[PDB]
């Protein structure tokens, strides 16, 4: 088998189609989430044409093999879509209507940025690259693409599954490639991080600052060095969790500026101490009484410094 | 091949059944599970029907690409089936009886909501697309659904495995599709939470509470920081083996409120000295002996509430 | 090809044989074992049979493809077998011999009770589920059973690798079914979990019972406190190499216990020093004098108790 | 099908290209990365030569089974490439025009000595093995080798994707083997480990320089123990994200530093101690004031060293 | 196709090569490696003799499905081997020079006891089951029998590549195999342990010594028990890159000795507490300055002993 004629010069239409059955697997770290849809795809055969009244059969079914069928791949995918063919049915103007099953692993990259308060839009990019005889371009029927009511992504808020109608033609080694765009909007669920992450994270720096109320270096010391124990664990937590990346996250700009506010309460503890064996301990009682006030605000102004320049 | 053709205008019914030989792998996390089983299809194909007494034979045998098959998929598998033929048998009326062996890995949402109190039901969604010479219609075998006495699914106890009878035929991508609701009904088995996570945890929390019968701020700030930080591993242990939720789960609760315990228990311990350390140990008194009996009953108060709330 | 004909109406014999080439990853979680082995199958074709003094030659060589072989297949197994077939030999009278290298993820469940001293009974079960012309049941043949000498599971040591000689005959789905059970059976390596969870979990319970022999409450609190935390790592650290389960392992039993222990050592430096702050340290020197001998003699006693009630 | 003939004695020269579609999973401590590329390849067969006149067509299209194809493999590859042919185009003349998409796990190894300020060169060797008949000799395409603009690697800088035009031709197992390279040189993304790894380590080294301004030896010992403890910590992490290697690395070198810091912060406090409990606080005061400067200096002139030596 | 037939009685001589292109993914704890090379076969099939004057050519090229081909199997692999034939070359006298290119996970065990400082020999079984018609029997070609010079095994030194000449000839199911071992010689590269595991752990291990030189309980408790909190961090941090053993590993016997260290340690600083209060510091100051020597001395010695028993 080989293409279609051109009837005049143009170029072949490629009606396309994605409608998800199940989206799964997001990996942050990775970048990828796992798909299984409905791949349709359109185009028209003259050679395939055949008369309604005459033949009696409104259309006519084919085999893969038995007709000439375009072939489009994913751009972004990591490895090969597993296929399966649903169905062929074939007009009798020639009009050729392919529905395939596919799953593929799509590599899509994330922005970190506003950790967990994120959200990210996902690509799946549909390609085909033109033959000698003629060339081919990519089309979106709009009534082809779409999402199953129960498609669901845990962790995640499903906004929407929309395609860039206008294909991205382009040359590359010599040939055209059609590329369309494939949109799966999704917004984080952050109402997990804040009894998970946040709030214990914020609870164990407030008891540091019981420090302030306290003369004793000894308690003072357990009690800044332990809880500053405890943030490195939340720390190291999340880095797991997530990709290094070449910029500052929200709740990475969080946690390193909560390093600072221990660091300043050992200082604070190192000087109220000092003071006190140095005999003067209304010098000690002035910063200690000023730091009660100084902490909470400081560490309040500056989140919401942070909370403004992130959003 | 093509499909059976109809008699009068009525649509094909593909009656099944699905045997559970084997379940395993249910990761909560990913909320999916495996099942090997035996898939049993059959239908009427008047084209394969044969007489017994020029024939001889009381049943026809056949290879999978001679005769017609329908294409029965799973809505809600990750990776494909693999799938064995086992026998395919046609009586005199031409009734085909198919049967594979099948393995597949099968996503289906989980309500973490009880956990490690929840039961489950698992789903496997049979369909099947109509073509344009007729429609295909899937029916329940109830003499072919079951599984093995032998099934078992590690942590957990498996309740029943039934169908709904009544298909869910509807539209889609301009084809009507009938959808068949296999269940797995299992009860999560929350012995081991008790002395892995539940006791341990307890025992800790108690411990913070001897120091309302201590006046050593040091010893207090060390019993309660401790106790503290050993609360954050179990809760960390916990969420790790856990997917995030946008709703709150029975043993998140009493993490998140153990936190308020010791975040309570901290300002205590700091109140209890300043007042010592500002010669006033009759108000410190006071409060410690309330604290030793507040605590306690609060707690029994919080949780009864908390598990009124959950169950 | 279709079965081998009944002379009279008997079933089909098929002597199968499993020879372990190899034998690992050995799961705990997952209570699945991997195996390498040889299956052969023997049964009468007289539909093959031959001369040997006109034919000149003894055994007749097929390819899968050109005969009749019995669809053999495995209950048990986690994941798809891969399988390469050696030889097709048939015998003068029309006797096959089969023989396929085969390698599969066997899922078999383990019982955890005497963790680490456990051992454990692993099965791979045959089936062959018979045909409408002849009923198929499966045969053990002893001189085809086996393994290999140097066949090695990591922390585990072979014991046996037999075959229930007699199947369990049983209907499923309205036909015979032949169910043959090979069992090896393996005991786990205790060595390692002495010296590496057993004694380093003894040292820091002892280490908690110098606060005996010792008045200071903050040095006490700090020993109880700090030996208490890392027996919750080996708690966890344990725990996580194992399944959940709907019963106590013995390990489990030990672990659980010793928590008691702290407990009650803590409740005892709790008494101790509010004893000596009430000044009456004569009281509290009887209960840790006490608490010296009790504390060992009792965890002596109840150790013997559960081994007793686990062995 | 057998390999072209030559024309003269000349060896069959295959024109070669890879076009980066794709490159993830850059696995340090595996030293691997998988790749999704398009590999372009051709060579002229004489025996496929027609006339556009006769055959109708410019341009000939055939199936790969139909002719010959050189056998191009990769010499770095961990599996067997996943590939799909995307076209085979053959001029008049006999030119083939080979074009299939690829994905593969490439092992190339990578120097760790300057992490995480360190570059890599990943290598992507093309083969081929001559034949009896005729000897076969790679090139380089310069027009058909480059990489998509949206080309991106996780946590690394994309430097440039080029191949040594020069094949390294030489004899293996007595035939003609015919060896390039493709390299992709990447540059780490080091800005993560500053305020994840680098900061918070240098924060708890100097919470432990605070116990140089103070004289309670409890305190100073809790300092320094409690601080060192964390350093493990991220000791720790970060070995887990690297493999083990013969030499040091930079932050290997600059955690094992600070290890002596700790170890000798132990020996100051406990000399201080001493001397102290020695009625001879005069001597402990100069070791303490020399302390506060030569700790820092020291460590500050260290790390120049260092840094110097690595870069 | 069937064997070539023996012209005297004789076995069928199969020469053997395996040429390594990779080696990778030495899992410790799975007992396995995953290896990439070429797999050279060299047998006598007079059927296939040909004469150079009437063919015009010196050399045949076949097809592997055209001829009789050797059913050659590894016995040490996990799953069966991913090969591609690279070509097949026949002589004007039947000799046939087979070549295939190959990649499989072997599964080798490893000797633990001297780790890190421990070398291993894994090993690569080629084996060959005899047929009915004649007898089959392996042989090495020393000349084919090699290792490309690039070929690294990440934290490991590749010694030798060779093979036993002499094939272990075996009944197994009443036929002869021809088993071959093919040996890769390998040593660790125990670098990296000095400033991970080994410098580390003996850093805070005199650490907790600096207790010798301190009367401070409540000091002294804390140094010790810190320290102590170190070491079951790398004991468990060690044993969780390694497998189960059934004997004492060099690591696990120094690991497992420092307990009783840090056991001896607390009993000292029981010991000299118990005798301050009990108001006799003579023969407490007595202990501890013994301990300073004693310690270090014992500790010292017995290492010599270990390092004596270990190598
Ligand atoms: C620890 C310090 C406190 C951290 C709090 C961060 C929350 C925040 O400030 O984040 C804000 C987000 C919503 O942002 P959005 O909908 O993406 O707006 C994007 C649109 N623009 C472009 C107009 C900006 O959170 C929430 O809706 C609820 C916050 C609950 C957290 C309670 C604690
Ligand atoms: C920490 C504080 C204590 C936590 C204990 C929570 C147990 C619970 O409250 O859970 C209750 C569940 C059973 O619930 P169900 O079978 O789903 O009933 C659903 C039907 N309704 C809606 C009518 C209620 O557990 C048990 O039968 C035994 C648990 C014993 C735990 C002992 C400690
Ligand atoms: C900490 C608390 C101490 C735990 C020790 C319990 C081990 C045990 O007592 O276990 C006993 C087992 C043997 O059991 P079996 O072979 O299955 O006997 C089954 C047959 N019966 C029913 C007739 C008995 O271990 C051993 O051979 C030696 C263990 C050395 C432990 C050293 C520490
Ligand atoms: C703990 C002590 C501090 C450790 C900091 C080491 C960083 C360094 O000194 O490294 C320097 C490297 C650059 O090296 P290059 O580009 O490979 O040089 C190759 C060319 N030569 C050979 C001519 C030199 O990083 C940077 O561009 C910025 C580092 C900012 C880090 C701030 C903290
Ligand atoms: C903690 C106590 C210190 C641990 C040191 C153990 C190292 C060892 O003693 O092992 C020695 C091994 C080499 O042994 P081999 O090559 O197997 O000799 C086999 C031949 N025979 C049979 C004659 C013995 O390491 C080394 O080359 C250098 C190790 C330096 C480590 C410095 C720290
Ligand atoms: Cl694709
Ligand atoms: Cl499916
Ligand atoms: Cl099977
Ligand atoms: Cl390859
Ligand atoms: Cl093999
Ligand atoms: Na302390």
């Amino acid at each position: 088998v080989s293409p279609p004629p051109p009837i005049a010069d143009e170029p072949l239409t490629v009606n396309t189609g994605i409608y998800l059955i199940e989206s799964y697997s997001l990996d942050d770290c990775a970048e990828t989430f796992k798909v299984n849809a409905f791949l349709s795809l359109s185009w028209k055969d003259r050679r395939l044409a055949f008369d309604p009244v005459r033949s009696g059969v409104r259309v006519k079914t084919y085999e893969p093999e038995a007709i000439w069928i375009p072939e489009i791949r994913f751009v972004n995918v990591e490895n090969a879509r597993d296929a399966d063919v649903v169905d062929i049915s074939v007009s009798p103007d020639g009009t050729v209507q392919y529905l395939e099953r596919f799953s593929a692993r799509v590599l899509s990259p994330l922005d970190f940025r506003r950790y967990p308060f994120d959200s990210q839009t996902l690509h799946i990019y549909l390609i085909v690259r033109s033959v000698d005889t003629r060339n081919i371009v990519l089309a979106v029927d709009l009534e082809k693409v779409g999402k199953n009511d129960d498609v669901f992504l845990t962790g995640w808020d499903i906004e929407s599954f929309t395609a860039v109608v206008k294909p991205a033609n382009f040359a590359l080694e010599d040939r055209l490639e059609s590329k369309l765009d494939y949109q799966l909007r999704i917004s984080r669920q952050y109402f997990s991080y804040i009894p998970n992450i946040i709030l214990p994270m914020l609870f164990i720096l407030f008891i540091s600052w019981t420090a302030f109320w306290s003369t004793s270096y000894e308690a003072n010391v357990t009690l800044v060095v332990s809880t500053l124990i405890a943030h490195i664990a939340f720390n190291i937590l999340v880095e797991t969790n997530l990709p290094c990346t070449p910029y500052m996250t929200y709740t990475g700009a969080i946690i390193f500026m909560i390093y600072l506010f221990y660091f300043v309460a050992v200082i604070e503890v190192t000087v109220q101490h000092y003071l006190k064996v140095e005999s003067q301990p209304a010098r000690a009682a002035s910063i200690t009484r000023a730091s009660r006030i100084a902490f909470p605000v400081v560490f309040l102004l500056a989140n919401i410094i942070l909370a403004f320049l992130f959003f």
